[PDB]
C-alpha cells in the first residue's frame, strides 16, 4: 500500500550532485534520478540507502554523515510513495555505475534541465534553495 523508498543527493568538492540513469537495455533511454531505494524490513532508514548507495556506485556512505532534507509524497494508481531524500557531502569511494547504469554529476542549479520522475522533480526545487 504504502512504499517507502529512500534517495540520496551526493554532493561533490563543486556542489555538483550525482544523478544517475538506467541502461538503454533493449529499449530508449530512460530518465535522470537521485540513487536510492526501498527501506526493507528490520532496516533503518539510513541502513537502506547505505547499502543502496554501496552497491549501485561503491560510494561508502556514514550515518552520521547522512542529513533529512525532504520528502516527496506522491499518489499512484496501486500504491502510494513516501520517499524521503538525504543529502550527503562526506563518503567514500569512487562513484562508478556497479549495475550498468549511467552517472552524471550536475550543478544543483541546472538539475532542472535534465529529465527527472515527476516524483523527483519537487525534490530538486528544495536542493535549489538550500
Ligand atoms: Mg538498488
Amino acid at each position: 500500500s504504502l512504499l517507502i523508498v529512500v534517495a540520496c543527493a551526493l554532493l561533490d568538492q563543486d556542489n555538483r550532485v550525482l544523478l544517475t540513469q538506467r541502461p538503454e537495455g533493449k529499449s530508449l533511454a530512460g530518465l535522470w534520478e537521485f540513487p536510492g531505494g526501498k527501506v526493507e524490513q528490520g532496516e533503518t532508514p539510513e541502513a537502506s540507502l547505505i547499502r543502496e548507495l554501496e552497491e549501485e556506485l561503491g560510494v561508502h556512505v556514514q550515518a552520521d554523515n547522512l542529513f533529512p532534507l525532504t520528502f516527496a509524497s506522491h499518489g499512484y494508481e496501486t500504491f502510494h510513495l513516501l520517499m524521503p531524500l538525504y543529502f550527503c557531502s562526506h563518503y567514500k569511494g569512487v562513484a562508478q555505475g556497479r549495475e550498468g547504469q549511467n552517472l552524471k554529476w550536475i550543478f544543483i542549479n541546472d538539475l532542472d534541465k535534465y529529465p527527472m520522475p515527476e516524483a523527483d522533480k519537487p525534490l530538486v526545487q528544495v536542493l535549489k534553495n538550500f
